[PDB]
């Protein structure tokens, strides 16, 4: 028993981290097979960041300008190319520590682990969610760019995020491993609207099921609701509208606890309308939305 | 910017995890050099757990009864010995992935990362604190025994915890790597008093400094307090009494923010007396005590 904001073991990803330096800028790269992936803004200077002409900046660079170091050993760059907002540096050596991997584009509301890195060296690992507005509330400092987000299924690492930028609001933006930004963001030093965020309803419900499984039951009530009625409350409290597809993915947790999804919705409705009244659920005094239904079953069943 | 419950990268520890089976029981072992460490209750059956005579149970076992598997390869056991509540299985092969390591006994209130494992396979990593009452509020299921807690300083892993038991209250108990339990616990299936826990005051103060560094400042007030006055409030709210040694370790954060430790104590006093009034600090609606002053500076300075 017990429920924690658990991240995937980071070993398979640590073996892929490298340092990439171009000119005076240093950030992290991801070395998979004979390619190193990194944010294209490694080619910029501070005078460029207001609105960089990336095509022109990259034309001034040659393979030998990209210094790639894996720990203490230097990698030889034999090609470079820009794909969207990422650079792909072909190296003459395949990473011997390349795990089985995929590049995936995650949906908003899904979760992943981040391995925060500096100078190609891992500093820490944490779990987070891609917000419905395509931002992440991470922990990153200057030099963390190029750190990646991922999920692991057995021996396969599915890379879903590469960190690029911190918006003036302190929230984080990045790309998939093909260099496409999640959300409307551009890799420029400008104020950029993130847009209205919402709470991930399906994840809050999954976490209420985790709470029941792990002994916290004070919030269960004698009530039920409908999708329509619950969605009026979700509207009022800036929660994502619940659909039958969300009810369907909550099936396993509903079967495990014997609590019908709509009955759990009625508990969530009462907590939204009345608050926690000074009480806690799984060590939290707010409704947590960073655990998906899959995360709850995985943590409550010990998948390795 | 941003502040997360960050765990150490687990790679160095993943390389040490093995499966240990004795009779019908399977749990995790830690393979460092030519020794595998695991909880001694691997030698028990369910009939033994009420009050096992470990000495007698171990006398019935021979080296060949301990099956140790590192991934898919079997390790040859050439010796066994019980030290306190751990077994040390000498194997004929040094773990090639042994990192630089130490065995340390952590103090209550200090934090560490846990690599939860099942059948010698890592499942997830999370950060937690050793409670003042020597329990941990972890996330562990049946088979997680033998999972370890650790801290990393550059290339050295300091192992501080090995998981042994879940108390009937759902909280966790374990040992240092010499097999000494933290707290009064014994490795028996009995109800065992954990004793009064308290909130780690120095860690709450460190997290309030982290909040100020990362932009959350609404809780700062026009007041100051003394150690004596603050400790009367700490007494009332079941917080650890603050000492000058705690004020001294908060020095760096006080210098960084320009907020005198006693001024931050006055903010903590007001939050204890008035609550959060429906507001949050670093995404939490309660006062967080799982970040030490060292953790806050490390996360806010990007140590790798
Ligand atoms: O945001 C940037 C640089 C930057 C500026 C403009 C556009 C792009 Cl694509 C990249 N770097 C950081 C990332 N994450 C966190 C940070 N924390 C502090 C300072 C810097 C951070
Ligand atoms: O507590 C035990 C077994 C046990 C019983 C009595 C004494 C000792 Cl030293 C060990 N194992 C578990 C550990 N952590 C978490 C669990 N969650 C569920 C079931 C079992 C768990």
């Amino acid at each position: 028993s017990g429920f924690r904001k658990m991240a995937f073991p980071s070993g398979k990803v640590e073996g892929c981290m490298v340092q990439v330096t171009c000119g005076t800028t240093t950030l992290n790269g991801l070395w998979l097979d004979d390619v190193v992936y990194c944010p294209r803004h490694v080619i910029c200077t501070s005078e460029d960041m207001l609105n960089p002409n990336y095509e022109d900046l990259l034309i001034r660079k040659s393979n030998h300008n990209f210094l790639v170091q894996a720990g203490n050993v230097q990698l030889r760059v034999i090609g470079h190319s820009m794909q969207n907002c990422v650079l792909k540096l072909k190296v003459d050596t395949a990473n011997p520590k390349t795990p089985k991997y995929k590049f995936v584009r995650i949906q908003p509301g899904q979760t992943f682990s981040v391995l925060a890195c500096y100078n190609g060296s891992p500093s820490g690992v944490y779990q987070c969610a891609m917000r419905p507005n395509f931002t992440i509330k991470g922990s990153f400092l200057n030099g963390s760019c190029g750190s990646v987000g991922f999920n692991i299924d057995y021996d396969c690492v599915s890379f879903c995020y590469m960190h690029h930028m911190e918006l003036p609001t302190g929230v984080h933006a990045g790309t998939d491993l093909e260099g496409n930004f999640y959300g409307p963001f551009v890799d420029r030093q400008t104020a950029q609207a993130a847009g209205t965020d919402t709470t991930i309803t399906v994840n809050v419900l999954a976490w209420l099921y985790a709470a029941v499984i792990n002994g916290d039951r004070w919030f269960l009530n004698r009530f039920t609701t409908t999708l329509n009625d619950f969605n009026l409350v979700a509207m009022k409290y800036n929660y994502e509208p619940l659909t039958q597809d969300h009810v369907d993915i909550l099936g396993p947790l509903s079967a495990q606890t014997g609590i019908a999804v709509l009955d759990m919705c009625a508990s969530l409705k009462e907590l939204l309308q009345n608050g926690m009244n000074g009480r806690t659920i799984l060590g939290s005094a707010l409704l947590e939305d960073e655990f998906t239904p899959f995360d709850v079953v995985r943590q409550c069943s010990g998948v390795t």
